[PDB]
């Protein structure tokens, strides 16, 4: 297309970045200001207006804003400093913009299907602008981060999730789709909410729900591809385990908070064991907490153990969960699914009524929080850790900020910095009193869902298993340096998640390969230079038709 | 259009508002959330945001940005309260926005046209997407306001000006057209700018500058018609008035900045004539500065005067300028050209220094500011006014803020509410110690230029005459109510410049035919009803296509 | 898209056939007549112009511009009688319209690469408007039936066999590409042609034409997959072997003159067989020609024999060859290169000098004719053969008539009713003065690619064997009747190729999962049921978009 469309497509738009001969060949001369700028010029001109800003939430508006107007530019700015952008256009600002979605809005983001278009999902498919989709993440908004049900004020994190698959694993930007399903709320504040985006109606629970996501699926891969990469996203947690059972083997599909977080969790978890060297068989892990990321980084976790010597079943009984009805005990009043039983032991000598009780009575090396209800990590927990442990690890995973479990602050001066500590959400370093300063680092699965979905597109692979995550995992810790870990980070730095993303990237299509998961023919030789030759980049590309002479 | 382009481009994007109907017939389900929204809310979800911001920069940015994103609740918008808006689209923040264009960049807006097209600026011209343009606004950025030469980021003007044209007459924004025409700048910090958004060479002052502004005229008559409305805007004084002379019998063409003020200011002296009612006799009228507004104002006056038995002659003797060099006075060392001999007197028993001398001397009724260069109507100017009259004519017209002659704190204050006052830029109420509040009204060309140029499109008007803006300036006084007069307002109220604005333009219209200068055919019987039959509204139009059944 | 252009584009265009809601909701209203049409009007109105019209040229013409007008409409049209049209859009007249190709031109029909855009190959595949192609054929015109080097005007044969793809085998036609590769031609009389429509130069022959072909081949599977087929068509002798010997192991190919024809031509074989039961032993085989064709059927007659008892070795034995130097016999003057050396023997008792002398001196029981030079099996050949063979089999297989070995009539005339005969272009039934009536069949590749190439596109195959093709001529041997045999048949009726092409295609489809080929998941249960849920209809489809009302 030419001439003022390519100006309003943010996939094509320049800018004043369009040299003089792609204006005057593509029809531009005199629809943009006579000055030709450099996309180093358009930064600059970003960070400028950036450093006035005050609040996230403004910031996020202008930089998400970007995305759609210039593309190019939009990832440019991102990676010019995505340390200091992630707070902003990730947790826990994108916390701030879901709650928020229907106050901000300008332009829509993604495809939405509602409940009221069953039996039309495959027009609603067709809609989409994109021909050649590679990667789908999809939300029906019952569990935002820790929020709750946000119902269609959730397509927020598909969007932010995607931003990062290209921001940090070079996925392109016109392959990937965001999708929201739209079957209402329970969200009461939102039902009345007059600037609400979604369905003015309860969630709907019957058969016609699941009917809708087969739907769905099905519309999707018959228009893109039977490996088309499908990512759930912040689903309740019924509906997530029973739909990727249900899918894993029919699709090519994940939960980034089941696999996700259990690989980021676990990545972490091998960094610390490489600095404390507890004995196998004296590791007790107990879980705030019993949902998708607990049992995801439970089953994670007894996998390692397993290719570590120890047999499933006595890997299995040194992780213990307490939900919020209590210690999963067998015979417990409170229900306890198949997932939780391998987890479920016989009652202790006494049942504890607390997480501190809990902590006190089967003195546990680790703690996980998953709960995404709030400080349940008290300072009597926390020091109880200290106590009880000479080097206690302490994860507290749950998003938004205010969410979590406890700060970094808190743990690393109530255990005088014994502690291995890592969060879901950014904490700045800590300095205790005596001067040590200590550097916490983010056990979120944007560390993961990168690199992985990348080696699954480029494989052509079919299905992902469990072992995918478990490799992931390895390949994540294998990166952290010495030096890192010193710091008191049990994770590469966040300034690195692009170089990172990759390395993992190509860790995964090894293993794809090796394993006969891989079905993109020929085979590479060399996968490293296979992964980098294909990563999307942000400079901008000639537009310039191809003009040559005839000899 | 169909599909994802209807929702890129502004004019046709009504965002959630789309019925559902529309999208499911012109490919948009599924690209939108599942909410049909009204622009009554999309309304609310403005004024929300914009009561949390706090710079007017940042609601200029805000709001200026929804014009590239939806047109239609642009306008919805300022139609809600042009009045509180008017500040932030137009002056004083506008000269702000100006001053900061290429810092604030994200899309371009209007056409540009520079010195390195000439010989090639109609196939610039056929690049602008809109084929029926019936108003063009073009600056060269010389005099922007008070501001001076700011280059091509003079821009923001003639983009302010068109939304005027629809915000208060109802003029198709498809068919107004923003021009720019970049030749250089003498601004020495622009041209040492790294975000200056034109050439970086000095003002070009050659005949190839009245080469491309004729080849200009030219391209844009040739592709739009002869009877095209070209505003000429805030060009340099000596380009101002040869050009108007050239070009006004050729084409359909006039200054805003000689006749649209003239004709503002005027109207304003006919109302303080209201409540004076001070003899013909002994007007004696002042002026501070003597260029493009000065010389504008003065002939229209004097047209007034003569239309009301005074002779030209006559007239122009109770008229005098005071510029940078002093008294116009016949045989001074500074300059006097042609259009200045009319009111270059001979000069007085003792030669003024200053404008406050002259004041004292020449003993004016009334007083007008029009020089660009801030408080010259200094607190002695002012007593010297009160002193002399009763009730003295004070006009600041200048702009921005920062460049009027005087506040209305000041002209009230100073004598003691017996002024009859009005500024370029807004003033809010002033309350004397004494209790009294006066409402200053704002001397400004918006309340012309649109019912003008609304008028001179609907008549297929070749050419454009002063009476017309004599017509203009009557038509705008004849609106003021006695109740108005009494708050000490000049003019109607701003909060009714739409009504206003229509009722000049429907004036002007039946004054346009009955002196056969009309060349729409066939001629309307009712103009009241021709005019506001034909204004565009902000309100959503139907994009469904026309389903019906056969017999 | 919406509006005239659903009219301009033939793949979308009714005509007359769009419903009126089609029309009032994709704005075609007005732009029709009034009448509503249905496809079978459409069809009736084309066999009433045709029944019309005399030349076979003319009616060309006329059916492939409907192919240009009205893609649906085209397909039904042939499919209403292919057996009619096959001679008018494929052999003989195809023929006459690559001859006069310059002559009849209106509008160009595939892609276009001269040797003139080498280095810029890719610019121009990305310029095909369709993303998803399947399926390419592609000649450089040197090679054209019998008729030699036509340079581009060849590229009516890519053409038509990319219809037959359609209406034989239900392969989208959208997802069929034909190429025309242009490095010259050798042909003088067009390259004084004023309406040529080549580059005007003898043929490249250096590294720089097989360069080309590798930069077309490289930039086709880059843009449309690995996978996509190529099918080589109508190159001369030397770069045919070499170009499938060179790609076949690397992309999806094969050569329609060297595999096609050797499958149809082996199917023939195998149908004679079944009538006539020779022992295995007493098979004499003598080629008129030892290139593409003989080349190819020798080698599947081999593979044929080798799968039934006799071994490589002893089955080359019982084949001859006759080229335009005489009988291929060890140390002969004449050049025998590395695939002819096979079915080179030692010089028999007298070497012969005309191929007549070969069948009285070999007394083969099978002559198969493909040196396309005309009429080079005369009556004192066929009168030889009968002499010689109580059953002789006579395959006259070169295109197009006039190129032919023999006519049907004299076939069978000479023989006395009995031969076995077959050949490449169509000839009536042919009755003897005793009464006896017999029906010719038509060996020609149309019977084969097809269904082939519908397998291998449906089964996601990158390689195709030699296997495959001999399996594909068993599955066309296969679906003769004894009634038809009785006949004199040794192909199944041209009436029915589009059931016969469609069961190839299931046959080849099971051949390629048994044989671990097909790389399409999941296999399917049913491969009957698969590859018919997939065919390409002719039926208009409904173009309206999905209205529904949300509950
Ligand atoms: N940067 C990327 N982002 C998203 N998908 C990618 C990216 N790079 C490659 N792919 C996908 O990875 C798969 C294997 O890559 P490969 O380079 O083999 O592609 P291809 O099939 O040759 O190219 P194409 O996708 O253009 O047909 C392809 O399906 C391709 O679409
Ligand atoms: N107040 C609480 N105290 C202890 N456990 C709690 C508490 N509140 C909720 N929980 C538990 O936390 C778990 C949440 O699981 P769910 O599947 O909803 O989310 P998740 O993805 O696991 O959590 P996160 O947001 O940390 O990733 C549940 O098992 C629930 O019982
Ligand atoms: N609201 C408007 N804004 C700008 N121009 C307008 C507007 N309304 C009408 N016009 C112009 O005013 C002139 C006279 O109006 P009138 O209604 O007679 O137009 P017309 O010639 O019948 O319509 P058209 O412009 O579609 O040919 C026309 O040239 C028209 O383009
Ligand atoms: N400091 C000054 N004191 C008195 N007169 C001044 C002074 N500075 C400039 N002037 C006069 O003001 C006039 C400006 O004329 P110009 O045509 O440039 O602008 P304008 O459009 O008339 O002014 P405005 O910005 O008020 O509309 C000149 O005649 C100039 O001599
Ligand atoms: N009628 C047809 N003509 C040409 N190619 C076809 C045709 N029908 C199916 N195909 C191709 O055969 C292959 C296997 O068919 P299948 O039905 O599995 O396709 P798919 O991958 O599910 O669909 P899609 O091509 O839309 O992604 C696909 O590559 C498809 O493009
Ligand atoms: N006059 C002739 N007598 C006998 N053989 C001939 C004669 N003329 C040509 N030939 C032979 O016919 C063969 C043609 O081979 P080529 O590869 O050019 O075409 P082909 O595809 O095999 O033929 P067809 O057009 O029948 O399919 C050559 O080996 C050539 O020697
Ligand atoms: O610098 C630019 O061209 C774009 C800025 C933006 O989109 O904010
Ligand atoms: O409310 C809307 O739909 C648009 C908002 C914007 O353009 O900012
Ligand atoms: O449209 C035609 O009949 C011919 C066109 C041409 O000769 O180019
Ligand atoms: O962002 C995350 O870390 C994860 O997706 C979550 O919901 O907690
Ligand atoms: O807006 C105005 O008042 C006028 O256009 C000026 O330049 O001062
Ligand atoms: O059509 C055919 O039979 C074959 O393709 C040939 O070139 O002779
Ligand atoms: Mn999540
Ligand atoms: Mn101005
Ligand atoms: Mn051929």
């Amino acid at each position: 297309e030419k001439g003022k469309p390519l100006m309003l497509n943010p996939r094509t738009n320049k800018g004043m970045a369009f040299t003089l001969q792609e204006r005057q060949m593509l029809g531009l001369q005199g629809l943009l200001p006579p000055k030709i700028e450099t996309q180093d010029i358009q930064a600059l001109r970003f960070h400028r207006n950036l450093k006035k800003m005050t609040s996230p939430l403004e910031k996020y508006i202008y930089i998400m804003g970007i995305q759609e107007r210039n593309e190019k530019l939009f990832y440019r700015i991102l990676q010019d400093d995505i340390e200091s952008l992630m707070p902003i256009v990730y947790t826990p600002t994108v916390g701030l913009a879901c709650s928020q979605y229907g106050h901000i809005f300008r332009r829509p983001k993604g495809l939405f299907i509602s409940i009221s278009d069953r039996g039309h999902v495959r027009s609603i498919v067709d809609n989409w602008p994109e021909n050649h989709v590679k990667a789908v993440v999809v939300t029906d908004g019952e569990r935002i981060l820790g929020l709750g049900d946000l119902g269609v004020y959730g397509m927020g994190i598909p969007v932010g999730k995607l931003c990062l698959y290209t921001a940090c694993a070079g996925i392109r930007p016109d392959r990937c789709l965001p999708v929201c399903i739209d079957v209402g709320t329970d969200n009461i504040a939102l039902l009345k909410d007059p600037f609400y985006m979604g369905l003015y109606q309860k969630r709907d629970r019957t058969q016609q729900y699941d009917d809708l996501i087969d739907e769905f699926m099905k519309a999707i891969t018959d228009r893109y591809g039977r490996n088309t990469l499908i990512q759930f996203e912040d689903f309740g947690n019924h509906n997530a385990f029973r739909f990727l059972r249900k899918y894993r083997e029919k699709y090519c599909t994940f939960n980034d908070d089941i696999q996700g977080t259990a690989a980021v969790a676990l990545a972490g978890l091998l960094a610390a064991q490489k600095v404390i060297s507890k004995p196998i068989s004296e590791h007790k892990i107990l879980f705030l907490g019993a949902g998708e990321a607990a049992l995801g980084i439970a089953n994670l976790i007894v996998m390692s153990m397993v290719e570590n010597g120890l047999s499933e079943q006595e890997a299995q009984k040194k992780i213990w969960m307490f939900d919020k009805y209590g210690l999963l005990v067998k015979g417990r009043k409170a229900k306890i699914d198949s997932y939780q039983e391998p987890f479920t032991h016989s009652a202790p000598e006494s049942i504890p009524d607390t997480f501190e009780d809990a902590v006190n009575i089967l003195k546990p090396s680790t703690i996980i929080g998953v709960a995404g209800a709030g400080r349940l990590f008290t300072p009597d927990v926390i020091r109880a850790m200290a106590s009880i442990n000479e080097r206690p690890v302490i994860f507290a995973l749950s998003n938004p900020t205010a969410q979590a479990e406890c700060t970094a602050e808190e743990a690393y001066t109530l255990t005088e910095g014994r502690c291995l500590f890592a969060s879901g959400s950014p904490f700045g370093p800590v300095k205790l009193t005596d001067g040590r300063v200590f550097t916490p680092g983010q056990g979120n699965n944007v560390y993961i869902f990168p690199g992985v979905a990348l080696a699954v597109i480029l494989c052509n692979t079919r299905h992902i298993s469990d072992s995918v995550f478990l490799e992931a995992a390895k390949a994540l810790t294998s990166q952290l340096t010495d030096e890192e870990l010193a710091q008191g980070r049990l994770y590469p730095p966040l300034a690195n998640i692009q170089e990172v993303s990759i390395n993992i990237a190509i860790k995964v299509t090894e293993y794809l390969y090796a394993n006969k998961m891989a079905f993109r023919y020929p085979e590479p030789e060399d996968k490293a230079k296979y992964v980098k030759e294909r990563t999307w980049r942000s400079e901008y590309d000639s537009l310039l038709p191809d003009v040559y002479e005839w000899p």
